[PDB]
């Protein structure tokens, strides 16, 4: 018998709508490269690889209670005790040795309390298996996202570089009109201050690109892993542009997080199967067989076989109101396990949600960023003409240098939070 | 005879009063939108983070019930067989002797006396712990009050945005055909028409940025809600700005100690530890363990139930130890420092409670001043663009102020937005923070 | 006899140098005398701190309590049992009701570790508390750090406010000027709108800078953790630079010997190897003695009496010849878990790393990126004075001016932050690379 109620899942209580590999997915040969020396090398990966491994020995653990054992042990007992007490009514010395094999405490599996121990004991260490894969999903998005920074900050410090060299020059151009005579001081000064700003941009690149690299060289794990990133990467998209979501009832059973959610229920649920199996009676057996004796001389003798077999039933009837507890303390251990799945579920129609509401409204910005960024750099060759031939102040032309800079980066910027985004939606999809 | 110290409640270590600029009011009475409120009580009816630690009281009953249990004594129906050879050296027949003794009966399970207050401290420690799981659950409750307001807030600021960024894109792209009317007779020169270009490109970018938002925010308070009903719950039009009271006296901290939960559930996990020293005081003395047996018995099963055939035991055993190996000393020594941070906890939960109060009316003092300078800022960028219009059409100032003018238009009624949102958020914080 | 296999330190999982400490301690390090002392009252009064302190103590008692299962026990006890039995099943062959009672010193379950399972797991107890030291210190560190941040976050505050006050008194006399020349029709109606703007500006941005430093504030009362910590916090800025600018940070494998969350994970894999010494030794025999001596009887009243003397000795040996594969599986767990903590303790040196050189790549492009914004600083406010004298002169309009005016007060604001993010670096820095050689044994006090 088994008291282990059916396991029925809980109806999903998301909404029924929204408003496959990852080398396939991740097109980049490099950034593939990446992640393939990640996975076999980062250590929170490889901890989360040994918990399966530490949670299958657990269960190895409970399974070996099922089967009953065999122990052989050696047990002498020698005491003196008074005349009252014995019947020879002079007090004596006894003594008594025993060797040979003995069963261990072994119960017998009527109520299944056992079974269902073991049971619990195995959807935990599914549950672990689950999680593993979903720090694996999360790992190669992790690797990603950082590629893509580190990327993102590259384009920008080259940018900041062609930038800081048109200012530099352009300067120069600006300090010998002065030197003449011919330049006004507060040109010379608007100018020096467009380049410090290039200046100052730059080392703010260098920072993030380098910061990038470190947590890069960081998720790969490799002591080599400084070599392997290319100083130069490849500038073409490393994704798949499109993604199909698919329906909210395909995410719950294909997402690990999900998975690792209701084996974890399950486990609870066959919890309540072993408080139930606690309220009905327990019967045990206990065994000795060997060879007894008197004195250490006469154990290695003939005739000396002796067995002890002892089965024994028993039935609770008054407690403290514990078994109950114990039941009471399971259910709500199984309800919060409920509650748990069904957060996990509306969790994950959240993250994919708020991807698909990014991916839709990234790729439509892009477009106005390349677009402005266009205008800007139009706006600031006609500006540039238009005080270079003295017909407007150096104010139109100063602003358009800023306007140009900002909208160029502020697209490199939404470049790489549209590609971001779209590994996030890789990642919540699973 | 409880062994446990006599609890004296830690000092607070905190200001007698709070610095700078009636809290027995209830949050329906705090949230005058009755929208908000619907949403509120759809989220504390629905959400499963509250719903599991709500699960987790039901579990720290339970437990106090185990150990409760253990203070009475318990009965167990029992029926036990015991077979053996023994040889004839030890046997009393001199010859090689089996032996069969079939017993059944009412049986009493090892039970501890409790003179020394032992396992009452135990219970008391778990009653404590349960106590405390019930304020952990009043402030669980409270965090998601608060939660559900700041994503509806939130929410509420960015389509509020996304409004003004629209009707911006409209104007915009209406003054851009004006002067792309003007540039295809050829009197407004390239760069009017570039500026005019650039700037209704980036409130199309500026749009998108604000309908994510909004999206983004719609989805974080579905999952506050944690409904199937949810999406249907919340509005789509704004609701008026005055959606909680604007003035609360928050009183002295040491009201604060009283009524918020963190502070009163780290209490109670004080007073569990109090327990725990009782405990391992009564450890160090005497033992006493009472077992007992009723029932028939006999050589051969089929004599059980028989004539004379009463059997019984009764074994109490008292048990105290000279010597362990320092055992009793480093278990009370562990349950000392172990009340000892529990002490360190609940003074560290008041003073982090502390922080966020003080937080949360210096947020709200700056932030009414702050949206004053703001409001009025915005009015003059936004008077400053009429008049920049006006200069543009005389002809008498280039492009160039009527760029800036709206450009500084936009971003200062934004950051009225984003300003008038951040404090009422403060004041929920305030509200939070004060529990 | 411990079975244990021999502790070796897992090779450093990262390359021997960084691309381009020992002596210096927190009180070298922190310049700034009143830092010195707000860092030095956290460290009394910090209840997080105070928690961490008190984790080792509790650490020592749970070795004390393995130690206490090493060597034997002895205590004193009383135990009676009256039984009544039939004819059929008693050795008098009547209906008896025997009664005996002991009264003395027992032994009891003693246990000759000769396989050392219960050394083992004594040794894993007394690594967790060295472990428990060792996270100790890093939380202390740490607190050093984290006091010193919030205090350069709260000093920078006050500078953005002065700075804010000066600009907006000047916005308060310039717009005084043009509201008399609006008010003569000397000045445009669109100059007096953006003159009026610039004073709202700099008001507001008063409050965001009030707001900045009272947050700040109460950060620092919590982390001092005491009833006077607000009266022992400094009113006004430090004069001077409050830290040393250039630490040498040494090589990796330094590292490794010097930071407390290395250490801490290292001990905890050695208390890992242990637990596998206690799994070895379970599938040898476990000898378990017990013993009595004392006085017995048939009836109460004859217990202490003369020739009442008894005495018990029972000693067992308990080898499993089949287990149901626990035994197997229990160092298999073992293993695994040791697996996990070397794991654990190479991902701390990687994070380290990581740590450490986004802090050193931190400390030199701000150093770069301060002189930078310096330069545009005092640019933009000589322009500001060109424009100013251009302006006022009828020459351009005002947007020339009102620019100048937004520039130099965005890039005074954006130098005090990059400045205090610069200290605010090389804080990180100090804490990432994890104080000088044994910074800390405040946790050493029993």
């Amino acid at each position: 018998c088994s008291m282990a109620p059916t396991y029925e899942r809980p109806a999903a209580p998301v909404a029924d709508s929204w408003s496959l590999d990852w080398k396939s997915f991740i097109v980049d040969a490099e950034l593939r490269r990446l992640v393939d020396m990640a996975l076999d090398n980062n250590r929170s990966l490889r901890q989360t690889l040994l918990d399966i491994e530490a949670a299958r020995a657990q269960y190895r653990i409970q399974r070996a209670d099922r089967v009953p054992g065999l122990n052989a042990a050696a047990t002498g007992n020698r005491q003196r005790q008074p005349a009252d007490l014995s019947a020879g009514n002079r007090s004596e010395v006894a003594s008594s040795y025993q060797v040979g094999l003995a069963l261990p405490e072994y119960e017998l599996d009527l109520f299944g309390r056992v079974k269902s121990l073991t049971d619990a004991a195995l959807q935990q260490y599914l549950a672990s298996e689950e999680a593993a894969r979903a720090a694996r999903i999360a790992l190669v998005a992790e690797v990603s996202q950082a590629y893509l920074s580190y990327d993102g900050a590259l384009r920008r410090l080259a940018l900041t570089r062609q930038t800081l060299v048109s200012r530099e020059y352009s300067f120069a151009l600006i300090d010998q009109r002065r030197a003449a005579g011919a330049a006004t001081a507060l040109d010379y000064q608007e100018a020096l201050g467009l380049v410090e700003q290039a200046r100052a941009e730059q080392e703010r690149n260098l920072r993030q690109k380098q910061q990038a690299f470190n947590a890069l060289v960081l998720l790969l794990g490799s002591d080599d892993a400084a070599q392997a990133i290319p100083r130069s990467p490849g500038q073409r998209p490393k994704l798949l542009q499109d993604i199909a979501p698919g329906t909210p009832s395909e995410l719950i059973e294909r997402r690990p997080d999900i998975l690792a959610a209701e084996h974890r229920l399950r486990a609870r649920n066959a919890d309540i199967g072993a408080a139930r199996a606690a309220f009905f009676p327990r019967i045990s057996l206990t065994g000795s067989f060997g060879t007894s004796s008197a004195e250490m001389s006469g154990l290695f003798d003939g005739g000396s076989r002796s067995w002890s077999f002892l089965p024994t039933l028993t039935l609770p009837i008054f407690d403290g109101g514990r078994n109950r507890a114990n039941l009471s303390l399971a259910e709500a251990r199984k309800d919060s396990a409920v509650a748990a799945y069904e957060g996990t579920i509306q969790t994950a129609f959240r993250e994919v949600a708020d991807a698909l509401a990014a991916s839709d409204t990234l790729r439509r910005e892009e477009k106005a960023l390349r677009a402005l960024a266009n205008s800007s750099n139009e706006a600031l060759k006609l500006a540039k003409a238009r005080y270079e031939s003295g017909v407007d102040n150096h104010l139109r032309y100063l602003d358009a240098q800023r306007s140009s800079f900002l909208n160029e980066i502020a697209f490199i910027d939404g470049s790489t939070q549209r590609q971001i985004a779209l590994v996030d939606l890789f990642r919540a999809l699973g």
